């Protein structure tokens, strides 16, 4: 059901990623490296600006085309860990920027994020407010035109090289999901302490440090809508980010079944392609089965989402079977590949350990499974 | 995506078959009574002839209207084994008559099926030739005008009550695929010998005997396209068969979604209501994510087919995950009510039953399993 | 590691099963007819007297021996519902008797129930005390001698036929779990009424109605144990039942695997014998690790009893992994045999039907999993 | 089952591997460093010479308690690389060595691997011989007293430190499986060409380079066994290889559980232990299940070959089973700790990559599965 301009502007996107954004791969996974060059090239090419207006320097797309080159960029790029940091920039900070910003605030912030190079996060987790967000510590007081912050937030993707913070703390915390305030803080404001970036299993090109927040002073201008509107930011900010950071992850899912195929008709043992043995075939069949379904699961809410809808549930549903099926067909293309696929030069490896992330992010897989169930009606 | 046409045709299939079609199931389950009122009723609301054009008295329905109005039928029709007789008599012997039959051959048999009350079988299958099914040893031997079939076909679902046979043999066992074709056989013709009906685990409301043809005579006129097209008429047949078969199944899976909710939140142990307990509403939330996972799989087909393109791959993979799906989802409501879900006048230890047969019919899971692969290339 | 007189004795069983039991099981199980034939002739043999002393007419067998004779009764009788009739006798009441029953109550009920022809019931569930089986409300009043029961049980194995019934009651529903006691009344007390047996989907041919009970009169001399020691004679009666019920079951698992393995190899598709294609060997393979997995839980829970140890962790282990193998390797069994294996007169179909029911009875798969929490520490 | 001396001595054990084996483990996997300290600590506890007779200089354990020791030390031993180095060396090479030496062979090269420090390598597997082994290329041209070998062998364990060398080669490719022969080559042979160390996903402290033999001349002396005795040895080296290079695996798989228990019941969501949410005490549960079924496969294997009977259909079960449980409790454990579970510094995610390779190593899961499916009759 996709048009021709559809198809064509994911071809020019796969082929942008195939050919301007080539990196030693290997050695940024080893060595811990953020692809800084590969962030600029993607903003010249308009991918932060792909769902916003074009009034904010934005590209304009709708969400079903917007979903569509996302797919097509996760096929074409194999840095997973740019992608992750990229769609954490897009639908964690950009979106919920636009639906809650006043004109002022939009017209300062979305241009700079949009077009302008500046990188922002998303700071809501803390040590005791995982799951439980609402639970929130990290405490906001007024004091005339400002506000004094004060808290911890653990692992802040983008941290050590974001420009403005998304921030998530209380004016009281007696007040508990009515209490919850989002605020905007700049880069090198007094009382923003960040630490060095973790080092984790996969995800190793995307920066996820620690922040400290010590009598962070910020102005009444630069709070993201009305105080206690928080919760409403953060339920808003979960629907782009559960919906949308894993289109990219269905496009990853179609490079390895194809490069699965290929291996499974190439690699001959018994006098025959290992592709002959009903035991290699069926992976393929259950990897093949798994990207229909996750294409359905990132259609359906990329579709309500363009027709204006509360879709929560559908990001749910998505972000829950595309992180599981990620997984399962990774750990399945490096069975195909047997003892090759376990080598570090192979790269199916890298595939899995930053695979295993999206079981975290933007919520646990219990969490997702928790909220489908208040859905139902349990 | 579904307009107000679709929603209230719908609604309107699920109130007939809520208010006209009440049967003493338990009862036809256990006697096992196929229920020819109800099989009436439906075609006098126009089922039969859903994808048949109005020019042989049909009702033509575009396919993505079809397949949701059955998916309405399976929520609102409790009789499994009714809607499996219905839809072998639609897809498997309507269809190829309206695709490869001549002009004479449409008009005199499609009226009949339509509305007349005539019913059909498909008979295909033999002992030797169930997954094997080009190894078909029932021959065919010209003789002028005429056709002398002689051969075995076990299941042949509603051969007890069928007015009009589809039947596979072949004019040369040498030729192989190239040798199969269809004759067009009616009722009580001089050499077609049927036997009861034979008891089965569950779909008692559908009647499957054998059938022997001893020199049974039939004319060139009967015969369905030309000498060899049998494997075309019977690919055709399998890519509607294992598309839409399972249509109505996605309703049955819809209703016990319903029906474990409203006992997950009714039934209480522990002083609280079960639901409570994530190991109950686990199987729920499963429930859900296959429920969405069988539409995304029936859509695509029914999409494609009314775009008039080859889905062979898609029918099979549908026809796969929809079977298992449904097996595994009467499982979970069997186990959420408990052992009260194990007792007969509950009726949910039916459906399991009566889920089972999909996994036969349409071709086995592994066969499908083995044609994904071999459209993957291998 | 089993004897010359181990192995030879099993064999003796197998024997004694396949000879002296013969029963029309298609009939018996359609139409739910209990086999007291058999019970008969299983109780000359020495069957229900295994774990009992030789002075109260028992056998005196030690566990490893018992388990190892009854997977061989398993194996040698397709009558799986006389099994589990048998099974629900000897464990959930022969065994609790013996342990907390007095020498005088010992000596009257044990010879009877060993060799009398006195079939036991176990009536401790309850329409709102099932999985919370502390929460009973059927009460015992003391009045001098005697004490008068009022309450309703429902799913009462052998209840129409027993002649002995096994009966958790509460003194005061305010101690609750400190409040239980078991009392032992003959049948056709006045006050003791039992319903028809109730239809479910297998074990057809094990006896299971409803108890109600009406200002039922018993003595304090036929009251099992002490005023609250109810607790301890559930908790020990669940132990041998959970970890022994299904010790037949891995008989009937060896029996299936082998009739599986012998059509795999007798029956041919495309040139070949089925099972030289991997995805049905498969089956076979899942089917044999599974019966190691079964034997293993079933022989150590059998070594722990035999050295009188407190083995309920180990018992919910076995039960809980047992029943799941069990239905899974039934569905296999038949997925192999294809349409053939959902025929009525294959019996394969009855196999699953019956396998089904001990995911209910001795405790639902969730609760062995919460018990098995608990004493992880959780 | 298990006696006090067994008790205190796996006990010993686990204190050894907890005192004296501490490393900087986070390092040495992320640099790839082989721990020569531990490896000599271990040989002077005398953990090579477990399975060796004290004759040639061993410490002459009977199986049972040398599996049960091996259990000890992979709880104790956080090294999974080590672990493996060292079975690779006791199992694949010292064992065959043992059952098919001459008493010449033995007495020259079992004291030296036993005490001496010699490491042993297992080179077997060739680029177009993995699973297919009997179709091996590497060649063995006598002359005279000698042997010329000429070949390549893909993933070599431990050849970079290797003193002996235990290689699988062909004195005639036209005889095939009867062609096969064993020679044993000393480190530092002219012709003897080994590569760097290639790096993998997990087990990187366990060296495993490629080898090539370019005219490596051998003495007849050196031969293991008889000409066409090769498939028979490494038959018998897989046999102890696949029932034994787990057992450790079954000690980490305690640990883990241990850990993720604690975890559990401490960390805290929703004013609650997290353990208290049935989704991730079920997680413990399964880790419960796998670790007693693991335990089974491993004593039955042990067993056997202490009353010295062939247990290749063992040791293939209990590898599949260990294998894939080790994987997905690994899985599990970083499930139960969250984002936290998914961190460098926790540890947890380099115990799945290492659990990984188990999966490769001994044989794929495909491969046990294949062999499982012949001893069947298959
Ligand atoms: C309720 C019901 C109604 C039916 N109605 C009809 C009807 O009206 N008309 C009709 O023509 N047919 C009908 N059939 C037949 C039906 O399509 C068969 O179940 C099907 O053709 C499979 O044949 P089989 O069961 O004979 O199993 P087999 O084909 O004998 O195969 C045996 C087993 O081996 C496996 N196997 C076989 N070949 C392969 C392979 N190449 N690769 C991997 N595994 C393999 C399969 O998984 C199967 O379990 C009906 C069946 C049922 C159950
Ligand atoms: C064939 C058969 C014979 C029987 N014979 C006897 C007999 O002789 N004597 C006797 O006393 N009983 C007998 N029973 C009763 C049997 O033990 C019950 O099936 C069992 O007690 C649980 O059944 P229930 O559905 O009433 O549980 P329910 O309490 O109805 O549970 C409903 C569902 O909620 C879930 N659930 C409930 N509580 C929890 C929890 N805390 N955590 C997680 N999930 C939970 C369970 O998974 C279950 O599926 C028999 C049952 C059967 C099926
Ligand atoms: C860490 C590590 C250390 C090792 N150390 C040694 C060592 O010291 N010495 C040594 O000799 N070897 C060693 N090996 C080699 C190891 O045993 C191989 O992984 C194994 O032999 C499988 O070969 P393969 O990976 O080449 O995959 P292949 O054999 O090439 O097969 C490719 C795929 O096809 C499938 N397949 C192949 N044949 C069949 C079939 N008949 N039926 C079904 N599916 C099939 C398999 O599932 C596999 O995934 C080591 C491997 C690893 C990973
Ligand atoms: C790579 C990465 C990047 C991240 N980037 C950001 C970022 O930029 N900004 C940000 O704000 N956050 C970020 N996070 C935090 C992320 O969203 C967390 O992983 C998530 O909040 C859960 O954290 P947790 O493991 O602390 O949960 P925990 O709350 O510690 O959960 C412990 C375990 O208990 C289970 N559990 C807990 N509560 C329940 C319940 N009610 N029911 C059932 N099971 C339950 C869960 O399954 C979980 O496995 C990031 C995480 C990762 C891994």
């Amino acid at each position: 059901a996709w048009n021709s301009q559809q198809i064509q502007f994911r071809k020019k996107v796969i082929q942008f990623a195939q050919q301007s954004l080539i990196s030693d791969l290997i050695k940024n996974d080893k060595e811990e490296i953020f692809n800084r060059d590969a962030w600029q090239k993607c903003s010249e090419f308009g991918v932060h600006g792909w769902p916003i207006p074009a009034r904010y320097g934005g590209q304009e797309l709708d969400i079903l085309t917007t979903a569509y080159a996302l797919q097509g960029l996760g096929y074409g790029c194999k840095d997973n860990g740019l992608i992750f940091a990229m769609n954490a920039h897009i639908w964690a900070c950009e979106m919920p920027l636009l639906t809650f910003g006043t004109e002022e605030q939009k017209e300062k912030y979305l241009p700079l994020l949009c077009r302008g190079g500046w990188i922002a996060s998303h700071a809501a987790t803390e040590p005791q407010a995982g799951s439980d967000i609402y639970s929130l510590k990290t405490t906001a007081q007024k004091d005339g035109d400002k506000y004094i912050l004060n808290g911890y937030k653990h692992y802040v993707t983008n941290g050590t090289i974001a420009d403005l913070f998304i921030i998530f703390a209380t004016i009281d915390p007696s007040l508990g999901k009515e209490g919850l305030t989002t605020f905007m803080i700049e880069k090198d404001t007094p009382g923003l302490i960040l630490s060095k970036p973790i080092s984790k299993m996969g995800m190793r090109t995307a920066e996820v440090p620690e922040l400290r927040l010590e009598n962070c002073e910020v102005s009444a201008a630069n709070r993201l809508g009305e105080e206690g509107t928080g919760l409403a930011i953060f339920n808003h900010s979960m629907e782009w980010e559960r919906g949308f950071i894993l289109a990219a992850a269905v496009g990853t899912m179609e490079r390895l079944l194809e490069q699965s195929i290929r291996y499974a008709r190439s690699h001959k043992q018994f006098g025959q392609a290992i592709g002959k043995f009903q035991l290699v075939a069926n992976k393929l069949v259950e990897m093949k089965l798994r990207l229909e379904n996750a294409k359905a699961y990132l259609y359906k809410v990329a579709w309500m989402k363009e027709n204006k809808q509360m879709a929560l549930l559908e990001a749910s549903m998505a972000n829950l079977y595309i992180s599981e099926a990620w997984v399962q067909s990774c750990l399945e293309a490096i069975e195909i590949h047997g003892a090759y696929g376990y080598l570090t030069n192979t790269e199916l490896e890298r595939e899995l350990r930053d695979a295993i992330a999206s079981k975290f992010y933007s919520g646990t897989s219990e969490i997702q499974r928790v909220v489908i169930a208040k859905f139902l009606g349990l």
